[PDB]
DNA sequence: TATCAACTGTGGCCGTGGTC
DNA sequence: GACCACGGCCAC
């Protein structure tokens, strides 16, 4: 199984290294043959000769061009003629590319970004985290002695945890009376005994939350203020920390370092994502945590160490946990991208299309377009029309459908065969064209991008049949993560179309699909409004809820079946209506905004403050209580009394503060917020004390009694403590849970103050 | 100098704090 | 007091 690959210098020669695991084995191949090289796209070839003398420079080494050959490819499908430029190292082609290019009778250049290990990854048609070897992994954390305005790692670590199959352990340079706790002399002798602990478990995978940000980095201070050399890779060298735009992240040579928290950003949406919350989420046990200034207490005084090391203890355990949990799945999707764990799993959605589309364009000959410049990126912010959404006949139904449309985007992309090589292709027999919009689309061949998510939605299917009739637990599994790997990959294409910063951006491409989106939506609502008499409640998108008013439930259900007999003999190709199902009772509140319960009692809300995590606990969970009471047991005057109740308690100060907690993430650095609202006057507030913040940090905050502005009083929950803070009750009446709920109840004819209890 | 110069789409409702 | 831009994060 192959893991990662890179390269080193030897003699002032490219060295590729592949690190594989092979039958329990860490084996290293090395590769010193492979050229580095880009294309050059000529006015006229004689001008080769010129371009072939073309030289810089690299920290004293003269660059050359080594040698050349001319070649055919295919660019969007067309044939082209260009030379394949080859280099003795990578580091020429930055030093030379824009020499090259800038000459007169070079047009352009091509692929001239492509990082050389992963150049060598497509080129020679490797695949990683291909077999079923299994990895060992180890996860680990530490805890720190933090005081507030210090400068990062100024104190030393107290404890390093670290887990794996065989359980957790705690190295501390205090005595701590746990079995699970080894204790040593001083911090460097910590740091050294952890070094020797992973050198000894030879780990394939080390686990961390947030590592990339403060694990890493804090043990390599440490390790410079103590004369320690941090050896961890594999090949005897130190974690390497490198800057990815905003963030840090860090590599560990022949090793995976493999940070759950991007992976659980991308994974699951929560309101915070502090381990504690992510591990109640995925396993549904609570975990305590134990805050900085508790640990630096228990440090000093030596009292209550205990529960230090045991929080710490649980972090290591709970992130090794979550790491069985996530790593499997972002292995099969690395498999399917083509390149290394390490890099998928912390790479966004474009960017893992953009490697998908680089490998196949390799193997199909296909010359891949450049990344825009400055200029055509800005060319590129206009936007287009997206999805039909109707506006609700807003309030309570009953016996409702809803009927969506299988894939509806892939489905369009692949039967109107959208693709910018087929956009307006002159000289074939068969077109499709987009309605409103009018790009016709040849169908005389399949199209790059629709020929590749034909095999994608093709595989999921045969790969889903396999597993049913599998009988071997292991290959159902991976098979499992594979077709779900899939369906992520798929469901990708139509937002990288859109995507301005994609190498096979096309405009006329997404706003032809949402045209045909748009039209097959609304054509099938108005199908089942004159053909069958349905009344269409609401619809968003790719599907509609309907039902008949006055009707039986079963009554609906077989009219909606013969609906979607007749209409998807209508549709063409692969798009397909299908009955996604039924629901006893449907609230409607507003455009992207409501909620159904099923024959079985399960209610599924979607847009309400219910699912977000800038609402307080407290209104979330009454206007959960309100929606039950009229969805279930169809009691409105229940759904008051509960409000009433609950803004009593909260004027009684009787609501605990844990549910007053507001959630909002700052997206930006906060020079660049041209307004303030309370989050970023908490963030500004915690940055001007010793506190970084970065795009991506939630800002968890309650509001404390005033008036005025809420920034002004608003704190961060952590520093919250009811002996010196009361919390505005009034503000969580009249601004957190009365909206909440008065939204809803204002279609039966309740008034804020007829939900406000009476003092 | 040892690596991609950066984090997919549009449609929609809402709270805050500012202006007029 | 009426209005609105900014910014949050949802649905698909
Ligand atoms: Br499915
Ligand atoms: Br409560």
């Amino acid at each position: 199984m192959i893991l990662d690959t890179d390269y080193i210098t030897e003699d002032g020669k490219p060295v590729i290294r592949i690190f594989k695991k092979e039958n329990g084995e860490f084996k290293i191949e090395y590769d010193r043959t492979f050229e580095p090289y880009f294309y050059a796209l000529l006015k006229d070839d004689s001008a080769i000769e010129e371009v072939k003398k073309i030289t810089a420079e690299r920290h004293g080494t003269v660059v050359t061009v080594k040698r050349v050959e001319k070649v055919q490819k295919k660019f969007l499908g067309r044939p082209v003629e260009v030379w394949k430029l080859y280099f003795t190292h990578p580091q020429d082609v930055p030093a030379i590319r824009d020499k090259i290019r800038e000459h007169p009778a070079v047009i352009d250049i091509y692929e001239y970004d492509i990082p050389f290990a992963k150049r060598y990854l497509i080129d020679k048609g490797l695949v990683p985290m291909e077999g079923d070897e299994e990895l060992k992994m180890l996860a680990f954390a530490i805890a720190t002695l933090y005081h507030e305005g210090e400068e990062f790692a100024e104190g030393p670590i107290l404890m390093i945890s670290y887990a794996d199959e065989e359980g957790a352990r705690v190295i501390t340079w205090k005595n701590v009376d746990l079995p699970y706790v080894d204790v040593v002399s001083t911090e460097r002798e910590m740091i050294k005994r952890f070094l020797r602990v992973v050198k000894e478990k030879d780990p394939d995978v080390l686990i961390t939350y947030n590592g990339d940000n403060f694990d890493f980095a804090y043990l390599k201070k440490r390790c410079e203020k103590l004369g320690i050399n941090f050896a961890l890779g594999r090949d005897g060298s130190e974690p390497k920390i490198q800057r990815m735009g905003d963030r840090f992240a860090v590599e560990v040579k022949g090793r995976i370092h493999f940070d759950l928290y991007p992976v659980i950003r991308r994974t699951i949406n929560l309101p915070t994502y502090t381990l504690e919350a992510v591990y109640e989420a995925v396993f549904g046990q609570p975990k305590e945590k134990v805050y900085a200034e508790e640990i630096t207490t228990a440090w000093e005084t030596g009292e209550n160490l205990e529960r230090v090391a045991r929080y710490s203890m649980e972090d290591a355990k709970v992130t090794y946990e979550l790491g069985k949990e996530f790593l499997p799945m972002e292995a099969q999707l690395s498999r399917l991208i083509g390149q290394s764990l390490w890099d998928v799993s912390r790479s966004s959605t474009g960017n893992l299309v953009e490697w998908f589309l680089l490998r196949k364009a390799y193997e199909r000959n296909e010359l891949a377009p450049n990344k825009p410049d400055e200029k055509e990126l800005a060319r590129r912010r206009q936007s287009y029309e997206g999805g039909y959404v109707k506006e609700p006949e807003r309030g309570l139904w009953e016996n409702i459908v809803y009927l969506d449309f299988r894939s509806l985007y892939p489905s369009i992309i692949i039967t109107h065969n959208v693709s910018p090589d087929t956009l307006n292709r002159e000289g074939c027999k068969e077109y499709d064209v987009a309605p409103q919009v009018g790009h016709r689309f040849c169908k005389d061949f399949p199209g790059f991008i629709p020929s590749l998510l034909g095999d994608l939605l093709e595989e999921r299917q045969k790969i889903k049949k396999k597993m049913k009739a599998t009988i071997d637990p292991i290959e159902r599994k991976l098979l499992d993560y594979r077709q779900r790997a899939i369906k992520i990959l798929a469901n990708s294409y139509y937002g990288y179309y859109g995507y301005a910063r994609a190498r096979w951006y096309c405009k006329e491409c997404a706003e032809s699909v949402t045209a045909w989106g748009r039209e097959y939506i609304t054509m099938t609502i108005k199908e089942i409004e004159e053909k069958y008499g349905f009344k269409v409640i609401y619809s968003d998108t790719d599907g509609f809820f309907a039902t008949i008013p006055g009707a039986d439930a079963e009554t609906v259900k077989k009219k909606a079946m013969e609906f979607l007999k007749y209409i998807n003999a209508k549709l063409p190709g692969a798009l397909e209506l299908e009955y996604e199902g039924f629901y006893k009772r449907g609230f409607f509140v507003t455009k992207k905004k409501y909620a159904v319960i099923d024959e079985e009692g399960k209610i599924t809300t979607r847009g309400l403050e219910i699912v977000r995590r800038d609402w307080s606990e407290i209104a979330k969970e009454t206007q959960a209580r309100v929606l039950e009471a009229l969805l279930k047991d169809g009691d409105v005057e229940k759904a008051v009394r509960i409000v009433k109740e609950v803004t009593e308690k909260l004027s009684k100060y009787e609501v605990p503060p844990e549910k007053l907690v507001i959630h909002e993430q700052i997206t930006r650095d906060l020079k660049d917020y041209k307004a303030t609202g309370p989050h970023v006057a908490v963030a500004k507030r915690l940055a001007a004390r010793g506190v970084k913040i970065r795009p991506g940090t939630v800002i968890s905050y309650i509001v404390l009694k005033g008036s005025g502005r809420i920034g002004d009083r608003a704190i961060p929950f952590d520093e919250f403590d009811p002996t010196k803070h009361k919390y505005d009750a009034e503000y969580y009446i009249e601004n957190q849970v009365l909206p909440a709920v008065e939204r809803i109840l204002r279609a039966f004819g309740y008034r804020k103050e007829d939900l406000r209890y009476q003092k």
